[PDB]
């Protein structure tokens, strides 16, 4: 067949997906063009006069995006209970007494500890409100961050060279289809079987071409009707423990319609649990995250993952070094651990557009414009504070025009790729400001065969130098960088942390990796999510892994001593033994703490690390399958043959 539509004229819900499960071998949708149409139901229908109904069958209307609701931190222990709060008080005070952060002027910890334990007096499930909204424009943020208005000529050349190498190489890799997250509109279900069947549809017959024709027409009704697609972001919230004494502000929902780049209001949330003020406790910090619909992202992800997998291979020293060897690598080398403020939101419009423009050299233009549509899409959010209502920001009916300019948009197939590449572009520009010819020597820099380079994990980076004069001029360059050179607001990172571990300065140019000592106790005592449920099915593993290496560092060992003793006195009599709780749940999960590598345990705690930190080769199938369905490259080879002109790696 040669059908161009995913949704044909066939009668809907006339077949059952249970009768056409995918066997890894043949794409049934090749044999039957009406199959996707028949196995799923009629859509509600898109009325351009009220686009929010895209999200109607999903959490609805008025429920807050971040409700105040106590977490189950451990089996039978809930975060709003006084006993817990009293425990947190005593633990933090005891842990502070046993260890204080010993930092030098460069920002390195000499003892391993980089901060106090005060943040563990945070009440999980009790959010700072309002959750800060996304303004229609970010130019006020660029101006507040005193960043460049545009890139310099040389920076545009450097960016073109690096993106040429990234878009120009692809290592075809399975599309990862997430099991536990929403498809977003129009179906708004957490159904990886549907997401997979949709993918088989898009990549069978002439559906991808048909999808793009509909996309580029600008006829939202047609694109929705025939491909169950609409260019619009839904909204989520991520929770984390806040840092004492940082400026806590937010963009109000009421302000974002009044001007494009409104100023920020102060968060004033206090912790009061049924009329009892906890003046020494913090509410959880909340951050708005967008999430793109599967039916938009599925068309972009092959390129995203293909380009990134090739990038990890061709330029491993920059983008995918053996994490366990980093400390040994930096030995005898000077190191700058960068810290970036509002990285992703601070991406200029020019930078997003340049990325997609260079991509058109290697990928069909309609695919890059689709990507451009999602980066700049309208979004719908449920209330962000208790006084707000639901809100559509932007006009999705005009999706071919830019609606929201929010930099490297969260929820986009390209988000991690963009994070990774632009941080290197920034840093390599600095190498060029130092008087080296980065264009001539670009591959050697990226492969790590020059006297200096950078080790990247998105906004987190290590810039390394064999020479002390290079290192010093680099620091000088940052202290004296004029605004027109300033791509991102970068400063040195207190504690010198990279990918979760403090790089302890144990001797002259000798570093030692230790996981941030606060992390274990934050993740237990102040979790983003309750144990179990959707995202925390494997929760005993992360705890037991950490507990089993408690003796591996002197400060870690003493803090764990204070956790155990304090838990034993203040918690155990009410809730039972800590290890009792952790081991009983341990025995319920399919993997032992000893069955798994540290990398596999991280993926089980955050599956999205499969999209940016680990490859298929490092994580066993049984672990990946816990969170993902997959569609192997052969099933979208045809699409690539037509739409990709780069090199296969
Ligand atoms: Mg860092």
């Amino acid at each position: 067949h040669a059908e161009t539509r995913i949704v044909t004229d066939a009668p809907r819900n006339s077949e059952s997906v249970g009768d056409h499960l995918f066997n890894g071998g043949v794409n049934h949708h090749d044999e039957d063009p009406d199959a996707y149409t028949k196995m799923y139901g009629p859509l509600v229908g898109y009325d351009p006069r009220n686009p929010t109904t895209l999200f109607a069958n999903a959490q609805t209307g008025t429920q807050l995006v971040a409700p105040r609701k106590a977490r189950e931190i451990l089996t039978g222990i809930y975060s709003f209970e006084p006993t817990v709060l009293a425990f947190q008080r005593e633990f933090v005070k005891r842990a502070n007494a046993v260890a204080q952060p010993d930092l030098n002027s460069d920002g390195f910890s000499l003892n391993g500890l980089h901060t106090t334990f005060d943040s563990i007096r945070s009440v999980s499930g009790y959010p700072q409100w309002p959750v800060s909204a996304l303004p229609k424009s970010n130019v006020g943020l660029l101006r507040d961050l005193k960043l460049q208005e545009r890139m310099t000529a040389r920076q545009v050349v450097i960016a073109r060279e690096i993106w040429k190498r990234v878009w120009g190489h692809m290592k075809p890799t399975a599309i990862k289809i997430p099991k536990m997250s929403t498809s977003g509109p129009p179906r708004n279900v957490n159904d990886a079987e549907m997401k997979l069947q949709y993918a088989l549809a898009l990549f069978s017959g002439n559906r991808y071409n048909g999808y793009l024709d509909a996309f580029k027409s600008g006829d939202l009704s047609r694109f929705y009707r025939d491909y169950e697609a609409a260019v619009i972001m839904g909204t989520n919230v991520r929770w984390q423990v806040d840092n004492p004494g940082k400026k806590r502000d937010y963009w109000a929902q009421a302000d974002i319609e009044r001007e494009l780049a409104p100023s920020k209001r102060p968060i004033t949330t206090k912790v009061e649990i049924n009329g009892t003020v906890y003046d020494d406790f913090a509410a959880m910090r909340t951050r708005l995250v967008n999430a793109g619909p599967w039916t938009i992202n599925v068309a972009l992800q092959p390129f995203a993952t293909g380009c990134m997998n090739a990038m990890f291979e061709l330029y491993r020293a920059t983008w995918h070094p053996d994490e366990d060897k980093i400390a040994g690598f930096l030995e005898g080398k000077h190191a700058f651990f960068g810290d970036v403020s509002s990285y992703d939101h601070s991406f200029s419009e020019e930078k997003i557009d340049l990325s997609l423009e260079v991509g058109k050299e290697f990928i069909s233009p309609e695919i890059m414009e689709l990507a451009s549509s999602l980066f700049y899409a309208a979004y719908f959010t449920r209330p962000l504070g208790p006084d707000d209502g639901p809100q559509l920001v932007g006009n999705p009916n005009r999706y071919l025009e830019k609606q929201v300019k929010a930099g490297n948009r969260s929820g986009h197939a390209f988000t991690s790729l963009f994070a990774k590449v632009w941080k290197v572009i920034d840093t390599v520009s600095k190498f060029d400001q130092m008087g080296y010819d980065v264009v001539a020597n670009m591959d050697a820099i990226l492969k790590g065969d020059m006297p200096f380079g950078c080790i990247n994990n998105g906004d987190d980076e290590i810039v390394w130098f064999k020479s002390e004069r290079d290192y010093r001029l680099f620091l000088r360059l940052l202290e004296t960088q004029p605004q027109e050179q300033r791509m991102f607001k970068v400063g040195p990172e207190e504690g010198a942390v990279f990918s979760g571990s403090v790089y302890q300065l144990i001797g002259p140019l000798k570093y030692q990796a230790v996981e941030r000592i606060t992390t274990p106790f934050q993740r237990i005592i102040c979790p983003e999510r309750s144990i179990g449920g959707n995202f925390r099915k494997f929760w005993p593993l992360g705890i037991l892994e950490r507990y089993n290496k408690r003796n591996s560092h002197p400060v870690l060992e003493e803090v764990w001593r204070v956790f155990d003793d304090t838990y034993a006195t203040l918690m155990e009599p009410h809730y039972g033994s800590f290890l009792g709780i952790v081991q009983r749940a341990h025995k319920e999960i399919p993997f032992s703490v000893d069955d798994l590598s540290w990398k596999e345990i991280m993926v089980l705690d955050d599956p999205n690390k499969m999209y940016h930190r680990f490859t298929d080769e490092e994580i066993r199938d049984q672990v990946q399958e816990s969170a993902f369905r997959k569609l192997q490259p052969i099933f979208f080879e045809r699409m690539f043959k037509e739409h990709y002109k780069g090199n296969y790696v």
